[PDB]
């Protein structure tokens, strides 16, 4: 009965988008208004045991009054003969449809000190072109790990910003600038290792990698601000999008493409580009033992990237579909929310892995390649 | 027996030798080649028509075929002995001879110091002007404003490649960055050049849509730019030019039909990069012009100003991109065999880096056309309506 009224509201929503005349739009909105009023009186199979006078059955009923109110606004535009305006008011209904632990701080700090220690070891031992990318990656990793105490304290006050709205934009962007600079230098490292594997034959690339990181962190500086979430009654540092569902889905999609898809394309093309070349050699003696060892070092950098960043990017794509209206079951939406800070920690863990993948096995890679 | 038709025969049978399983199949293709090579030695190149037959240019041409016939006879000696794998290996050596021909019959000392300086003086300016846009959006905090950001980002990435080309041109076209960078930076250049053009189009459609009166368009514009830069990614590679002793980053088309590919790709550059975009820019301008001329004394001053802003974006596009696209169409006809005057061909080559620079200059103009007159367009449009 509840799935039968929401199917009607979601069916006609698609109709409004594919409609060309205002008579088509008014017809779908009339079928919606009736279904919204008919759904307002029904009890869902999740709250079928619940009482009608409960505070849960005070706000969820109020939610429909908002939905009917938004349908009437769209109806007023359609009756005036305003297709583009009534179709725009229908996009606001999508946003209404979507609206319908001590271990975490300890874990943020334990990986902070470790990551700072292993990366301060890289900067000091370094103190070649490949070695110039190691320094920059170690610097970008060090600055990213340095922001961990801030997010640990932010979570200790259960999502509360007490540092200022300027710090929300400044430290918010600084986080994104170094996260991308770390990802984009991992890519440089994979392209260089591939270039050396094929042919044994950098003051422009390093400033470009920082410029691309500055550009990719501009929506972070444009949207991040201290806001009051009326739902929880708290002051949080969030992406203050204009009146919102479209922007959250669009930005979630940009996080995956620039931060995982495009980088992983490169990491994977370089690994299989190194695997194909070293397989065409056909080694038999101790060279078969040597080629396998080189291949293991090539396999490690691509496998460590997907172990550290795939859990978070999977959660981000699932969240994007929620704002689109694909996934609507609140039970599944709650799981994404709970798992999110553990997925965010794996991203920071990649900075602890990096010294072992490139610097600590740097000399070994070149010596075993010049051998085969 | 027209040299080009003789090369088609030599290249056709080369493919036959590779797909052949018996020595009788190989000897048959080599016999057809030997005849075609002898028949091409008596022919005059479709550009050396003016030059005498005893000239040193005509001497190396007839000599290049004596090498080619000599290599065919070596392969024939193997095929007659019943040596398929050996005759097929000798056929791979003909490929090296055919490539030494196409480099010559299809200089770097045309160098000017002015070109690298001009590439840098517009790089810093463009970068500065585009950063100003990015920073002013930051200071400020619309759908149109979301296309300004993307266009500025595309422009910034395109300008960032100018030091690579001002350096490549300075080493008389000797690529010292690596063959991987030739594919990577070659495609990156094309990806952002199209993304800049395709977002100019979005901006003109939006300004027209508002004059009469999105989270899907921006990713599609980048996807269309990715697709349009696939022939650059597939063909850009470092190739050795033995004549100059210089490794150059060039479009490595199959030498089997190299002239056909250069003409076909030159035409794709004009349709996707100028014709289709210009159709939209021009339809939107005259679409806006038709709306303001319909629907005064005091109210004519304001409408004229709005039309001047509409006229600027279409006129700046043809000033920046028409010189290069004209040169590209003239070059396509050279590959076809239409224009054969080396005097006229030399002019295209000399003018081309300057017509290339105008394309990059469009990125310096863009901040003045959309961001710096952004507020003015909306305030004067909400006035007339
Ligand atoms: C190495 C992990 C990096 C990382 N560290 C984080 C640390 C803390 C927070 N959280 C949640 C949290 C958990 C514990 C305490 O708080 C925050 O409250 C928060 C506050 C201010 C700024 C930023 C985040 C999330 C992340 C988080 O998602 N990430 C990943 C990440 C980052 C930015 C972008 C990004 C990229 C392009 C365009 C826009 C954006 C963006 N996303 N949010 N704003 N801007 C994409 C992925
Ligand atoms: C904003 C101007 C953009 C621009 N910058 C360029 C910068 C440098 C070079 N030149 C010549 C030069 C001059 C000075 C120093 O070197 C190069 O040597 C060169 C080297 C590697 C990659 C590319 C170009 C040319 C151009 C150049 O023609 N263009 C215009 C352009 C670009 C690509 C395409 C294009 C579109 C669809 C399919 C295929 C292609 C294509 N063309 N060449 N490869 N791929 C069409 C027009």
């Amino acid at each position: 009965d509840l799935e039968d009224n929401w199917e009607t509201l979601n069916d006609n929503l698609k109709v409004i988008e594919k409609a060309d005349n205002a008579a088509q739009v008014k017809d779908a909105l009339t079928k919606m208004r009736a279904a919204a009023l008919d759904a307002q009186k029904a009890t869902p199979p999740k709250l079928e045991d619940k009482s009608p006078d409960s505070p849960e059955m005070k706000d969820f009923r109020h939610g429909f009054d908002i939905l009917v109110g938004q349908i009437d606004d769209a109806l007023k535009l359609a009756n005036e003969g305003k297709v583009k305006e009534a179709q725009a008011a229908a996009e606001q209904l999508k946003t209404t449809r979507n609206a319908y632990l001590d271990a975490i701080p300890i874990l943020y700090y334990i990986i902070f000190v470790i990551g700072f220690l292993v990366n301060i070891v890289v900067v000091t031992l370094f103190c070649k072109v490949s070695s110039i990318y190691i320094f920059n990656l170690a610097v970008a990793d060090l600055l990213l790990l340095a922001t961990l105490p801030l997010w640990a304290t932010y979570y200790s006050y259960r999502y509360d910003w007490l540092f200022g709205p300027v710090m929300c934009k400044v430290f918010g962007s600084f986080l994104t600038l170094n996260m991308f600079a770390s990802i984009f230098f991992i890519t440089c490292m994979s392209v260089d290792r591939y270039q050396s594997v094929i042919y044994p034959f950098a003051s422009y690339i390093v400033p470009l990698v920082w410029c691309m990181a500055c550009l990719s962190s501009l929506p972070t500086f444009y949207f991040r601000d201290v806001r009051t979430i009326e739902y929880l009654g708290v002051n949080a540092c969030i992406m203050a999008f204009p009146p919102y569902a479209q922007w959250s889905a669009g930005i979630a999609l940009m996080k995956n493409i620039l931060g995982f898809i495009i980088p992983l394309i490169f990491i994977a093309t370089c690994y299989f580009g190194i695997r194909k070349h070293l397989l065409k050699t056909n080694s038999y003696g101790k060279n078969r033992i040597t080629r396998d060892q080189v291949l293991k070092m090539a396999a490690a950098v691509v496998l460590a990237f997907i172990i550290c960043w795939l859990p978070f990017h999977v959660l981000t794509f699932l969240d994007a579909l929620a704002w689109m209206g694909v996934i609507n079951s609140c039970e599944v939406i709650a799981v994404i929310d709970l798992a999110l800070p553990f997925a965010i920690l794996l991203g920071f863990t990649n900075s602890c892995v990096n010294p072992f993948l490139y610097c600590f096995v740097g000399n070994r890679f070149q010596q075993k390649l010049r051998s085969v």
